[PDB]
């Protein structure tokens, strides 16, 4: 039974990612796919091109902001269906950011921004593509056009963390050529991460693929691939509206909350997970998305000693419980669900009781247990032979609440 | 049965208000009852009043902030339990904004920002009071110091649009005067509603306002059959604590707060939204988000946000839908709605999705979304009183949560 | 709380009783409530005392069936709401069982057979009445026609366990005059137990409350009296049988019913629509045979168990009941035992914990075989935690009871 | 495709009752207690000399499934425990010809299948504890597997069809089904293959595939130019499926009733099990399942054989769902209460309009099944949107499922 690649190792390390969705849907706000969706005359949209000026694009602040974020790679979309390129194809097409008033490669400034922050970028490559009329005309060229604006990444950026290949609504049967493409970038690229979202087809699409997506709510340790057959890396995508491109009047935000635990759901189950912003129309990363970076920074900051190293392990939680355990080489950590905050003597805020939360696969006697968030002592008690843990798990000091809460085993 | 007196009926037309947590707790940023929760050394506390600068409050961007997202009213605390006064107590106490470094009169900011909004401005005053020891000590007196600081409110800043008495962890053996208190704030202002924390009976008959849990799932109580009706209000915090608090990342989604919102409106009841400013007195950019988003949704609600109210009439089984009456239209508001996708790509709200309700007796015209104007199609049976429409799904790129459609009769 | 008096503390030992609805309504099978609510002509209706022959009712089978099944009391209908005595009312009334082809007072045979089997008799009266016009025409007449139709019960059966009101709650406003009626049954009935469905009259013993309740139920104000309580279930969604109702519930919520009252300190009634003749109907005796398993197996606990400030862990339903020897856990959500390959769902360690428990414990064992758990404790914090292990294959009790031995 | 004429039969057979009854029974702990319990082989064995069928009798199981209505009767012909309850001819000793029972049950069993209409099956476990060739000579075992199936298919004339458990313990091995499922066809050309480890097919000679029990959307009928294969689902009374005594985990008697409805939404037969005494009775407390069902099943009978899934869909937050004859549209209501009267609020009294989009022919009537109730509707035939007022039941009455047949113009 394999274990991951060296490169798919570091992936699993990475833990976090930021997906950025910008193209020239931005500027009208109603979602990425609105060009097909809507009907719009594709003369028209393609418009859009006259007024992407990018000037509100600031790669170094999106950086920084990832970085403060606790993300460790950044997926950028380099170009969605609507085919417009946000980087420089010298010459594939004249959709393309050098022909938008821009007039900047923004790749370029993407990854050198990456790069100072210690980020792996990433690329996003939507394979169905709406601008080229050889997608449906001769699909043969539409291939080796594919392959040449890849080609172009691999080749002009200098080392990139990953492509990140998007084929929804591909066309079904047809030969992709896979291996000519994957092919390619191991070629240009050979430390490159392939994540594909159609990774699956039984069985994975192609041996070159790394990492396939997964939903959101997979409830099982992900899949690995066959055994006797090279390791692949499981990621799942939450957007914080129903909309992956900035959507104005989508209101329908998910809580904080469920963020948090979607990114600990992620490490539960054995996969990275990418958190997805769109940008405005002119790059600004919106208030709302600020927000949300901001409660998940505080949340990542605390769980850094597990988030990135943390793996699952075969110890399951009590009965009635959310709760999981998360192993690195020195600890095991006890990520602990549905606490309350403590309240004093006669006001009750659901917290001040003893609390015991169970965990069975843990044989090995404890030294202390303590909270990552503010290192108070946990009481436990252990049967060794039947791997039984049960902590006496504390609730909330009052005026905090962590959605997700860290406790650190620290073996005899 | 009672109807609503004049200044009630005006109330219940504000439908939505902001509630604003301000204080020295504000500076630590651990929640609203620090001091007695995290069992403080009370010098040590009140030392906040040394920082309390108000360096960062603008009582004409709150006022604007609740202009845009919909609100018609504005609670702000003037003094929590901590017992410290945001505005100038003329001598009652030296634990006020007076004796800060901020040194202005906040709350006569807050109601000259409100005025010019054409807000009414409504002020929380906490009746456990942990600063005073007339509290314990003599009780008598303390009902004197409560009573004076709220004579101040009521003589030195114009006709109030509201006070909102906060009696939490109260004596409830007590007697509390109320009689007087009231007594005398009726007085000063005839018009002012009063809101009551902890309002069986009444608490007193002066009351307008009493206060009701978030999740009350029917029509709340209006008062017993011959008595005075009292309007009702419920309340929602951003995250688990009404005062500013850093570490609790624990936020409801603005859906939440959305559906929240247009519950209070569907059980008879305003909303607060509760908002908690930082030390310095600054709308926290987390809030920002949620009120941008809220803003969203009342501008597209306005037709029914504030006159609309509850009538008999039903949602059928397994859905959460509901119906608000105005003196001119019945609005459906529909939940579980899914955006449109197109062909090939499902999202989830394409295919025809039948919305019935019981007991609309009159033939209707037309029927059409307030977000889009799209008229949907309907059929009725008036001698049972079901109307069914195809609620259709949002368009892409668009999410109301809680979408509103407005039925014109014949 | 004051202290129960001694007949209220026996009837809290008493756990479960049965509850036996039949009338001239069991004829139609259609629910007892089938006068009012298929809106009948009341003569017509009426007319069923003419084929009331009892033909099949057997006081000692049932009465047999109830000790069966672990009950400790029976509550027999002895006039509905239709207004139908099923006892000898001596002048009072000639629509009673005297005057149907039964000929025979079926509450003497009810008396007789619980006596015999141990058992405490407790007469079930409708205080809401279809059939006297006094009810609706003349309320003070009606009150007298009321007490006189219980002081025949209170007078020509010997001691009685019990009366169980229903309906008081027709007529909230109105004036019951209930120390006269609870007065007259403690002169000529000073033991027994008044069931009612503030307190309405300090006479009342126990009242009711819904299956549902949640919590530990109230047992009147310090400084008053003591008063008990009690929760009823019936198979389906009627009391008088109904045949075509095919919504019963499962046999594991039944055995949950019981073992929830227990829990919160009350007792609990099992109800039975008996057939128009008066026959056990065979559905019911399916439940009466499962019930009968599980309350054998819990005898320990069922009878003398008392709520107890012990809670379980988050995510659980399990609960502790105490007796002046031991504590027993009382859990729910077992699975059964496979092995190796076939995975039934139970086989894990399955740590369960409680919180109030701060005694050390000896040794800990399931009820149904005697199988000792290991356990540990944090005496300090009140933490006992057991490794609750799942069903042997062929077994499933729904609520699994561990005995608590202390050291 | 369409199904082949047994199969269409199959279908039509709706319900059929499944009967658990071995060696296993005695001990009345589960059918799978020599295995589970640990039982030594030996000692479990002699089970076979108490073996007595004494309160065995097919007319009285016959009787019963008809009385439920089922059209169809699996009967565990050999279990796991590997003993086989008919004459195998000299194939094993561990048989009913050498028990004190003395009789080949499966022949009464078809004959008391036969005078009531009803189709009799065959359960035959593939993983067998009895036979060492099971562990020790696989491909010897397949062909002693073989032989014990060509007994049922050449001793006891036609038969319904054979209803196979147990290829998933050896998921990788070779089970040799095209030479199983060939003999079964040579002799039983029209009998039915169901099998429990059946998105492709086991074998082309598979007629029936099972499916978990909740099962959320009708079922996989095979590949687009393929043979169809039907499907079937089945239930038991408590956890487990041969009798056990101290099991008190019982369902719902409603619950049952809305896995039998459920089956038919989506396109399936249902089974539903009762495990035997040691001797042969039906159990009292199976009697009373059987009793509930049948009523209901006695009323669900115009839809319940020929009934069928159709694509038309139930509003939002509902379980209703509809089915399709060849005359009629059938509305299956779940959820409903009892009426009462004025004052007395048992919930069901309101009007309660209940939506299905995908009728678009006018209706003429719509009545409920177990009283003629007439109810009153609206269409909208451009959206293809019926809603009925659903009334709730009568004082005295609950039906679990509710059906209300559409009449058309």
């Amino acid at each position: 039974m394999t274990e991951p690649l060296p490169r798919i190792q570091h992936y699993e390390d990475l833990g976090l990612g930021l997906f950025i969705h910008w193209g020239l849907y931005s500027q009208m706000a109603v979602g990425e796919w609105t060009e097909l969706i809507h009907h719009r005359n594709q003369h028209d949209y393609e418009q859009l091109i006259k007024t992407f000026t990018a000037a509100q694009f600031d790669a170094k602040k999106i950086a920084h902001a990832a970085k403060a974020v606790g993300a460790k790679y950044i997926v950028l979309t380099t170009k969605h269906h609507e085919g417009f390129f946000l980087y420089d194809t010298k010459g594939l097409s004249d959709f393309d950011v050098m022909h938008a008033p821009a007039r900047r490669d923004l790749i370029a400034e993407f990854v050198a921004a990456c790069r100072e922050e210690d980020l792996l970028p990433f690329f996003y490559m939507a394979t169905y593509d709406w601008h080229t009329p050889l997608y449906d005309d001769d699909f043969p060229a539409y291939l080796t056009y594919l392959q040449k604006s890849v080609e172009v990444l691999c080749r002009n950026y200098g080392p990139v963390g990953g492509f990140w290949f998007d084929g929804n609504w591909n066309k079904k049967d047809a030969d992709w050529h896979l291996p000519e493409l994957y092919g390619m970038i191991r070629h240009y690229q050979p430390n490159a991460i392939i994540v594909s979202n159609t990774g699956l087809k039984n069985q994975v699409s192609d041996p070159e693929i790394d990492v396939v997506t997964y939903e959101r709510r997979t409830p099982d340790e992900i899949y690995h691939g066959a055994p006797n057959e090279k390791y692949v890396a499981g990621e799942i995508s939450i957007t914080l509206n129903q909309h992956w491109g900035i959507a104005a009047n989508d209101l329908n935000y998910k809580s904080p909350a469920e963020m948090i635990e979607t990114v600990a759901h992620a490490r539960h189950i054995g996969a990275n997970i990418l958190v997805n912003i769109g940008l405005t129309g002119t790059g600004a990363i919106p208030a709302a998305a600020q927000t949300y970076m901001h409660l998940l920074g505080r949340w990542t900051a605390m769980a850094a000693p597990v988030l990135y190293k943390g793996r699952p392990v075969p110890v399951t939680s009590a009965h009635g419980t959310r709760d999981f355990v998360l192993h690195t080489s020195k600890h095991d950590f006890l990520c602990i669900l549905d606490l309350q905050v403590v309240g004093k003597d006669n006001v009750v805020l659901g917290g001040e009781g003893v609390n015991p939360r169970s965990f069975v696969g843990i044989g090995q006697p404890i030294q202390r247990i303590h909270w990552l968030d503010n290192d108070e002592v946990l009481s436990f008690t252990q049967d060794l032979d039947k791997k039984v843990l049960t902590v006496d798990a504390t609730g909330y000091p009052y005026g905090s609440d962590w959605v997700v809460r860290i406790a650190q085993i620290d073996y005899e």
